[PDB]
């Protein structure tokens, strides 16, 4: 009886997990966590307005729910169980933790109230129980989101949707209230390269385009010879281009003219810009602008670099949203860790001179992949992982796995919350959701969820 631990209970742990349990008829698999709650960012990252993202909860709530598989959350590996115990404890150790550090701007006026990291703002809507009191100050009219990726994209919809056009989403009745009183009107998103360095996808950016109540703002300039460009481009990739390219330079037909110009609200692309500093309102009490750098680019393909011309740009904004890029946390210190990729060293999931000791996801690779490349990954991993316990590489014979864990968490006052718990809880969210016709009424007080979990 193969005994296999899992940390972090995201997509990573959950597709590690439900590998494992596929692939091997008779591996426990036990995944720790440190939220109240499972699902990581399916939960706190996925936008309230992309339910059908979430879906893959389904499948991770079938793996919890099965004979082989434990669940503990409210278990900080690092704090409250350390790695070398889980080591000690079980034949095999993965870690799936993510990427939770968010990279700072590091640009003067960074501190001014009005600026955020764009997956704070994210985890303040979707209930993240650290982020309920970011309180926003949406009473200005315009917001600067720094970063051209899908995230900007999720920020920009949410800021910018008929508030009306979110009541049957999952999104937290706290983040809705705030949004119905926001006075924000306009959204640009600002990269510093043009518009062939753009990391948003189709679906997302359609979205933008299509949203009600909105009208796009796209400059013709920054598209001066992009058809000719993406000749060679990968079909997704050309397909993007073509997209944007039209809704830049297409002359809207009648009705979408007026649609547009009846619009209250709007986004738009801001290119060749690098932010250089957040300039405070007069008494220095909140965000009044930012300052950028013009940029020009220079290379070729992917080793394109955008560098200043000197000129710069003041663009008057009351939010600030960075949204360029994550690390992951040191967690233990029995795990090595490269400070500059932010991710635990390995070779194929296979941890740098640790043996027993793995690694799926965003802790793995950096956090680049979106769910399904996420779940290929620990795919990969999951095979590296039986394919050493079935060759005999990990300890021989016994390892006592949750029962030598439990004496030690029990003994140390850490109450586990289990999988059953946790439906208790989602029980109680979703019929929370009955009334208001939501999914869910997330709970976001850790008391309060304590309470309903049982503890
Ligand atoms: C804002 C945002 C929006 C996104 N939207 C989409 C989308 O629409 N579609 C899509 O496909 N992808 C989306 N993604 C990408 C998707 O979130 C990632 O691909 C995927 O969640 C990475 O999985 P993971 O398991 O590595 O990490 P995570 O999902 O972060 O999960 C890591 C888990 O480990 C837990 N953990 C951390 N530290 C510890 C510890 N010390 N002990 C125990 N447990 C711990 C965390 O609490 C968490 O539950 C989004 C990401 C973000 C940030």
């Amino acid at each position: 009886t193969p005994q296999i631990c899992v940390v972090g209970s995201g997509p990573a742990g959950f597709y590690t997990a439900q590998h494992l349990l596929k692939h091997h008829s008779r591996a426990h698999v036990d995944i720790y966590e440190k939220q109240l709650v499972p699902f990581g960012l399916v939960r706190f990252g996925v936008a309230p307005d992309h339910p059908e993202v979430k879906n893959v909860i389904n499948t991770f709530t079938q793996t919890a729910r099965s004979d082989r598989c434990a669940f503990y959350g409210n278990v900080e590996v690092g704090r409250d169980v350390t790695v070398q115990e889980l080591q000690d404890a079980y034949h095999a150790v993965v870690l799936s933790y993510g990427a939770e550090d968010h990279q700072a701007l590091d640009i003067p006026g960074e501190e001014l109230p009005g600026v955020f990291s764009a997956r704070a703002f994210v985890g303040w809507y979707n209930g993240l129980p650290e982020n309920r009191e970011l309180a926003p100050d949406l009473s200005c009219d315009t917001a600067v989101i720094l970063g051209q990726g899908n995230v900007a994209l999720d920020v920009a919809r949410i800021l910018l949707t008929p508030p009306d056009h979110l009541e049957k989403t999952d999104i937290t009745e706290a983040a809705l209230g705030a949004l119905r009183q926001s006075r924000v009107k306009t959204v640009w998103i600002v990269g510093r390269r043009g518009p062939l360095q753009v990391a948003f996808t189709i679906k997302e950016l359609r979205e933008m385009i299509q949203l009600p109540g909105t009208r796009p703002m796209l400059d013709p300039a920054d598209f001066l010879g992009l058809q000719d460009r993406i000749k060679e481009a990968a079909r997704p990739r050309k397909r993007l281009m073509e997209l944007l390219l039209r809704t830049a330079t297409e002359k809207p037909g009648v009705e979408e003219a007026a649609r547009r110009a009846s619009a209250s609200r709007a986004w738009g692309l801001r290119f060749f810009r690098s932010p250089q500093q957040v300039l405070p309102s007069p008494d220095g009490r909140r965000a009044a602008g930012i300052r950028l750098a013009v940029t020009r680019l220079e290379g070729i393909g992917e080793a394109t670099r955008a560098v200043p011309t000197g000129d710069v740009e003041d663009l008057p904004c009351g939010l600030v949203l960075s949204s360029i890029g994550y690390k992951s946390r040191p967690i233990d210190p029995s795990v090595p860790f490269d400070p500059k990729l932010g991710v635990v060293p390995n070779m194929e999931g296979r941890v740098v001179d640790v043996p027993g000791l793995y690694c799926s996801g965003w802790v793995k690779r950096g956090p680049t992949g979106v769910i399904t490349t996420t779940m290929t990954d620990s795919f990969l991993t999951g095979q590296i992982l039986l394919q050493d316990l079935k060759a005999g590489h990990l300890p021989s014979g016994p390892r006592p796995g949750s029962a030598f864990i439990k004496a030690l968490l029990d003994s140390r006052g850490v109450w586990p919350v289990s999988f059953s718990d946790w439906e208790k809880l989602d029980a109680e969210e979703v019929s929370r959701g009955q009334a208001s016709g939501k999914p869910r009424e997330k709970l976001l007080d850790p008391q309060e969820m304590l309470r309903l979990l049982g503890h």
